[PDB]
């Protein structure tokens, strides 16, 4: 009787179910709900799989999920986040199947994601079927399944593998990108299995909600050229969300990396904080209570007056690389710190990434310069030596984000606030089902929870810090055009 | 009281002058404009009435609005927020007419903007007209023309002046503010001179641009009950103006404000900052920035967690009214501080406003408690003593705006970004004049600047601080799915 | 009353109910007048003042008057007095002032003279000293050494020093304006009375100096072995330095700066040069506004503390040409030269903060070939170069700008640096006996830090502070008194 | 005896590894090996270090030993060495180690008497002591002096005094773990050698404390004449005080909290008691990542001081059942009772980053009648109370926090505190022949001038970019000092 979740060790359970109950002390917002929807159970017969960085804060999600009623498959988005005491907790209560670990190897990641994906068909004669709803978090889930669909109808055309699949080179000429090369590889081998497989997944297919800024971008675009193929939630541009986990989140997180990775003083320093959008200003703002001397890069000038306004030069790249001491990038862009940036940085400068992939900072051309020579400083810490000048620079984390790379990521108490919007979500998605209808090409769109929940997930964190909100009365209500109960800011306030 | 000014004193003009030069210097946003279309004059032959407080900064955008073939009508919307010195620049150069100086009396201020109001066309006959465009600021410009317009249809109703207009009370029969009682002592005069005045301005009038929260609020009610008779352009919700104005302004001309009508320092205070929206975010920043303990009030569970992150203390007046040094009220709401908070305050707290009116704190009640002892401390700063605790409170300039009464409002940088928006919301108006088909549509709705505007504005002040803009290659253009030239963020975006 | 040289008797009015307002958050000076008004300790004292005739210092006047002292008082800037203050101290009797604001540089001089000058009490119609000073940067103090050394030089040759007579100095450079109205007021009295101010030192008890910069001066007639009384250095009282000088110019400079510069300070670049206590809070200040500042620095401790704090360590050269406003803090001269005025980009703001004008080469600046000059507005210049035609905005000629473009510190902290005055003074009176000149130089000491704590616990209501109070066995731990003192002398807060 | 005890030797690579990355922000002693490696100023003196064991203390070993010294190093912490940092020391042969992070409180004692236990070879393999001790906490100089008093006392009345061998104190009550254990260690040396101690102070020739705590401890020493070698206080040098108590904290703490404390810091009401230099560290730290500062004081300069920077000060009783963390940081004992501690609201978190674990009652805690404990992770323990089954959460049982769950102070200003320390221990082997012990003299503590603590700060100004200007002539004259300083007078407080 072997078990079927693939997990580092099942023995430190004990350590994971004592810290989420450490953790459920601050997130009132899942407590809540787990007792008010335990009984009714909203959620029951829902098969939902979620690829989430799996820390204690999330399995506390999955248990929210659980006790809700639905039956869950779980892995993680990114290689280095997933903390084992928190894997092992799930899997001992049986609370979700699971396929995750710290450190896993790329073609890991994606064989855990198919997996995650996979469902027994339970008594209607045991074959493949798929989730009913997905938790994404970077959209790789979201990824998988369309590009699925789109292998699956070019195999059909011409009654074989795409040539596109079994290649490593793209459009260009150059080589792809790990990552795609073991997701091709995990679609290809589904075709020889059972080519119907990502098409059989739509007919029980009812909705995904969105975690992160990265992922929801990608979730817009499909939309508007109606390539999405089921509805979907965007719970990070929530208020509760974006404005505290992005900002206020990072603010601790990130410092939280640095100080376990970096073994230098922040005090003093350069430090180059690249974007200055809702994460780059919580990291800036961390960054200077302990302080450093932050220097913002931008392309947004509104944007860059915000940090102008905050006391931070803003420079471009190029005339500061050579004097800055650390390097952090928050964009959500690609090649924003290049090969040739790196070469012309000071000895022993200090790179990391905190945006959700790996595409900022240029580490495979890194990795694969010419006579590189690379050495191990820490568990997830490298030094990278140039040949021609033997000048090195330590990259955290292989470019990773650094605070769930290099530490725990955010604390339960912001969690609970972007969490509280995922239960919400996927209660949105499962209790409308029934007008998801599959006959008519109806193009399939992305929304956002109402500003009613969204004032909810706030109320529901007021007392973790002891808050006393002020009531209205009934003149003063009137005389600003809202209700005693709200919402109290039109749709487009900006907080 | 007709086409000559009515100021305070002409000799001051050099002084003006000599300001506007120095605050032009951060100013760019005006200067490009004035720069670029001071040859074609965009708005030639467009009548302009603006009801904003005239300040050096505003001195500037009445030049600037002049420069592009404006004529101009100005007066304060405050009757202590005027600049003598700034009026008579304007003045003494012949830009505009003037109907402004600081400390006037309620029933001078309504004078003033009834006669900013009242214009003389040579070309037929020499008749009374109204102005093509209106610059407002809270609101009243745009309620006088409202009013009127209802008291004219209600005087024909009934061939008589209607009873709301000579009566000193209202529906509850409590008094009627000092305000209403004087501008509906200008309406009744209007309609025994001309009943049909303010209905003959609307023929001719285009639009109105709106700087002000509060402002923007009374147009929002209106538009949704159909009672919006002009075009109008809520300038208060432009990125530009609210995110830097509202809070970066603050955070400055608060200080200013307290320093000069405050003589107690304000480092370890307990001060306690009424509603953390985005003025009252500027000014719990301000406060801290000097060694405050800030204290905040709020009935938005959002902005009370918002407020909780920055390390501030949220609790309910009544909690921490005996014991708090000072008190700012920026709700943009009424009654927040009433007669018995006031009776409860630790001898010699002081109380200030920076909301747009004065409603916030019930300075009515105050100066009429009976048997109350007041004296002048310095200009617009009164200690009033409480007969039976003979406990004093030291209000600053009556409760009025008190960044703008006791001191000179935002410094020109944010201003010209908040009148950057302002000429060209004019502009917008006087361009689509042409849409304005009365025979067809009389109630008309309330739109913002599009945010390719909204960057502009900030690009304009880059330079200012030497900052320097990064600039996306094709390939980052193309992976976060936006043009090179902007715009950079999607339209619910909240910076 | 008859005696004062005042603006306006009629703003006494206001100057008493803000002195009531002020007093509010001045419970050291509140204290000491209840506990000690009827006892008068300093009784029958004649003080003479020179400091910055404030509100502040109208209640520092009032408690010196409350406790027995008959009072001369006088301003140590020419644009620091504050009108309603002075008028509110002569209608009520508490002192003769001699102070107005906008003062010229003769007028100055012509006012801390009066103030040292006493007609003897009932026995006739000659003149005496005073018992005690209260000085603020040394003037008082100057003008009585300046004073000796001229009539002993007068005796010695029978005739008026050369250089006295002269408008040059060493190397034909022309003598600052303080010096010329100094010694053109010391030449009037070496022709009234050439004994005047020798005949002070027999009564004269001591003095109590207020500032970083007053006290250097002390200090080097110390190790000269020339300082003519006893002293008390305030400014190093830990309730002093600690408080006024960072934690008061916090405040006090963006108060100056907001009334002088129209500009916003966020995302400027502003650069303080001296980052030692006055530097701090400056920059403290600067920072929770926004702007981005920039340090300049000599002591490599003060600069790697400036680092510390996020700020960037330049030297003025390699930054002039790009920083918006420049804020000297050193109590040095010379720190912002002509040279670097004309590197500066238009508009550039220029102040000081420092006790005396001479941080910022203003001389030079007004006096430039083709320079022009005008005035913005009350105590704010802007000057223009003839070849660049750019130009910079002074405030207030480069003297202090927190109490020369505004009101100077808040009462709290006031009241804290003047109780270590009141109490300085109580001190230097109660030893008077031993002053004997007929052996021996004096000397500079300091108030005990018993007086230090003292100062600090009768301000702790103003603010709901709770203090804790040690058991024994903790008082026995740490080795100090349940009552303190808490710390050893080098302790440095 | 002659061989180290560390935890593991394969860890050595990962230590000399962090030490060369180390080594780009610690100019000081970059410098201080440049310059006098040759010379070797140390050579012949012997040296015993008791000091938290880290890859910024194996820098301060590295540098001591290219100046000619030979080393035996403890940690001053049972918790604070990082293991891989000793392990490089004992593979380059640089010094001979006695220290592991998670020592037993009797090992600890075990392993700083073996580091004072010097093999001499010149005398037929026979016990000496060192010349120099660094100190930090002054429990090597503890050790020395009670060992002599020990000794004294044995020969007085022939045999084990009655003190060492008790579980009690002077009034009844139960001795603490170090006491006994120390005790014991001095207990089995009388049995051995009754002239081991006293034979020491021929060869000893002074101390440089690290700390504000073992400092405490030499001036006491130095007014009741007990003081038995010269001592350089280290903690009070400007460019130690000012930056490592400080500013090391101010990122050492949180280091330290989130390793240890799963919540967000944020929001919550967190009091640190004590607002000395640590506590304003502390303060400011927190301040930075938005929480809620509360400070308790006894001295009204220190909390006038709190109050200027917005922070409420109060008393602990009136906050600390509202309160959520708690961090002590005053030098002091007994700060939070187990009567506080059954106050407190569910999950609180309580630490201390004071030198010892006395300012928190945890014997008192561990001890409660039917208390539960249970191992949250590493060095974090949850105690619940039986009668109202409310649970408290203490980081590293009571231990400095930051060196405890954390890696201590980055190395930029543990380079600023460790030139000072080489400075403090040439001066005292320079000034050896000053040291008359045929005399029975009285010892002095002293400070390093103010001339060396602006070169301590000169050495690391390049680290950060510092342009320093420099005075002219006239400048110098008119604010009457010298070019190249000192700057300041001596009471100057910076
Ligand atoms: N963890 C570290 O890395 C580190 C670094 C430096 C110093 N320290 C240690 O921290 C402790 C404090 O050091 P310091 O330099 O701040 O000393 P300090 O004297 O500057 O500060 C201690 C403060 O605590 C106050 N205090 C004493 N008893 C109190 C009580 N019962 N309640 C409230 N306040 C009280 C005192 O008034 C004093 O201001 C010392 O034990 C020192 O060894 C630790
Ligand atoms: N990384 C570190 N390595 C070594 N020593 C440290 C470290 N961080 C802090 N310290 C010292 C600990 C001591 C309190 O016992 C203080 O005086 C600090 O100097």
């Amino acid at each position: 009787y072997k078990m079927e979740s693939r997990i580092k060790d099942i023995s430190l359970a004990e350590f994971g179910l004592q810290d989420m109950e450490i953790a459920k002390t601050d997130m009132m917002g899942l407590v809540e709900l787990q007792r008010k929807y335990r009984d009714s159970k909203p959620l029951k017969g829902a098969r939902i799989t979620g690829s989430l960085h799996l820390t204690i804060e999330t399995s506390v999600l999955v248990e929210t999920l659980y006790e809700l009623g639905a039956e869950i498959r779980w892995c993680s988005c990114n290689i280095y986040s997933t903390q084992d005491h928190a894997a092992a907790a799930l899997v001992k209560k049986n609370i979700a199947t699971v396929f995750a670990w710290k450190n896993e190897t790329i073609e890991d990641y994606w064989v855990c994601l198919n997996d995650a994906m996979t469902w027994r068909n339970p008594n209607d004669k045991d074959k493949i079927c798929g989730p009913n709803l997905i938790v994404d978090d970077g959209g790789d889930a979201t990824l998988i399944l369309h590009e699925g669909v789109k292998a699956e109808i070019e195999y059909e055309k011409y009654n074989k593998i795409p040539e596109y699949l079994e290649t490593e080179l793209d459009e260009n000429g150059k080589q792809l990108s790990m990552d795609l090369k073991c997701m091709y590889k995990v679609l290809k081998m589904e075709l020889l299995k059972n080519p119907f497989r990502w098409r059989g997944m739509l007919k029980d297919l009812y909705g995904v909600s969105e975690e992160t800024t990265t992922g929801v971008l990608r979730l817009k675009i499909m939309e508007s050229e109606g390539k999405l193929l089921l509805p979907a939630i965007n719970v990070n541009d929530s208020v509760t969300k974006s404005k505290f986990d992005n900002t206020y989140g990072c603010r601790q997180s990130l410092l939280h990396g640095l100080f376990n990775g970096c073994i230098q003083m922040l005090a003093g320093k350069k430090i180059v904080v690249l974007g200055y959008g809702e994460v780059g200003k919580g990291c800036a703002q961390g960054l200077s209570g302990v302080g450093a001397r932050v220097i913002v890069t931008e392309i947004d000038p509104i944007c860059a007056l915000q940090a102008s306004m905050e006391g931070y030069q803003v420079s471009v790249l190029e005339d500061v690389v050579s004097e800055a001491d650390i390097f952090i990038t928050a964009t959500g862009n690609k090649d924003v710190i290049t090969v040739e940036h790196m070469r012309k940085m000071k000895e022993n400068a200090y790179i990391a990434n905190i945006g959700h992939f790996d595409d900022e900072i240029d580490v495979y051309g890194l990795e694969n310069y010419p006579g590189i020579k690379v050495i191990e400083v820490k568990q997830n810490v490298h030094k990278f030596t140039f040949p021609d000048t033997q000048k090195s620079v330590i990259l955290l984390c292989k470019g990773r984000l650094v605070n769930l790379g290099c530490a725990t990521g955010h604390p339960p108490l912001v969690m609970s606030m972007s969490f509280t919007n995922q239960v919400l979500a996927q209660m949105d998605l499962w209790k409308s089902r029934e007008l998801v209808d599959r006959s008519k090409n109806t193009r399939f769109f992305v929304k956002k929870l109402s500003k009613e929940l969204d004032e909810y997930v706030a109320r529901l964190h007021l007392d973790v810090l002891g808050i006393k909100l002020t009531k209205l009365t009934e003149t003063q209500a009137k005389y600003i055009n809202v209700s005693i109960n709200g919402p109290y800011k039109s749709e487009d306030y900006r907080y």
